[PDB]
DNA sequence: GGAGGCCAAGATCTCAATTTCGTACAAGAAATCCTTTG
């Protein structure tokens, strides 16, 4: 119940509640997810993947494995009989408001082409590519606790086992399709928290400093410029507060960069 | 007739550019020095 897949579920995948039928008895864990089946009430959806493979999938999960083309629209036409997949989609993301219980799809352009009409019905959808989830997080007035996925991706069990409640601005954890080990969550973490603070105190410099500061801490965060010369330039114009709000961490440092030259 | 394998197709996009070690030293003894000188 109060687990990651759960919300987006009931959020977000909702909306093909008519396409997978009636779930069936399982007493094995939900390999996708891997919790415990006593918080499934003893239901389950047994499932083949393409490699052959038994695979129970609860509820919320199954949802990332069901064909809706009717729904859903056609992914590839090649195969008209298999519709857009939860679990399948690359490049797309989306914000989901747990306590509203409310979604917000962000796909690119040609997904929305994909999609049909029916879609936006229960689900709204903003046009956005993978590089403009972050403008879309920035711009947009977020609302938490939520779950924002940043790359449905194929992966589907790595993505459901990297699902994370972002309870506040200041660690939004994105869920990329990548198993979010402890040891890449510093990949994963967004703070919109410092990121705007970071743009707001950015507008006092010029355009060229501005250039001269994401090209030094670039640098800097891949050790490619000695420690020396970065200090040299960030006092040669003036950039120490900037460096002041920026993390100690590079990753983060390299990640909160992108994302301002992204807004 | 079902059940393995081989292939194709699926959303657009991430940033960063590298150049050559160290310089000069030398103690009290069996030794062979020796063999003297002759
Ligand atoms: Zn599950």
């Amino acid at each position: 119940m109060n687990h990651p897949v759960e919300s987006v579920y009931s959020a977000l995948t909702s909306i093909l509640l008519p396409y997978m039928g009636e779930p069936v008895p399982v007493q094995r864990n939900c390999s996708c997810c891997g919790r415990a089946p006593s918080e499934f009430d003893g239901v389950g959806f047994e499932l083949v993947n393409a490699y052959r493979e038994r695979v129970v999938h609860c509820r919320p999960c199954q949802t990332f494995f069901v064909s809706a083309p009717e729904l859903m629209g056609v992914e590839n036409p090649k195969k008209p009989t298999t519709g857009q997949k939860f679990g399948m989609w690359s490049g797309v993301g989306a914000v989901i408001n747990v306590e509203d219980n409310s979604s917000v799809l962000l796909a690119p352009q040609g997904v929305v082409n994909k999609l049909p009409e029916h879609f936006f019905d229960h689900v709204e959808v903003i046009t956005a590519t993978s590089g403009q989830h972050l403008e879309y997080l920035f711009n947009t007035e977020l609302k938490f606790p939520l779950i924002y996925i940043q790359n449905f991706g194929v992966k589907t069990y790595e993505l459901v086992r990297s699902l994370r409640v972002s309870l506040s601005a200041d660690a939004i954890y994105t869920c990329a399709d990548q198993l979010l080990t402890r040891q890449n969550e510093v990949l994963y973490m967004l703070d919109l928290k410092k990121a705007k603070e970071l743009h707001q105190e950015i507008k006092n410099y010029s355009k060229k400093e501005m250039d001269i500061f994401i090209r030094t801490v670039t640098l800097l965060a891949y050790s490619r410029i000695t420690p020396e010369a970065a200090s040299n330039e960030f006092k040669k114009n003036n950039l120490i507060p900037l460096l002041l709000l920026l993390p100690t961490d590079p990753h983060q440092r390299l990640s909160i960069l992108h994302l301002l030259k992204k807004v």
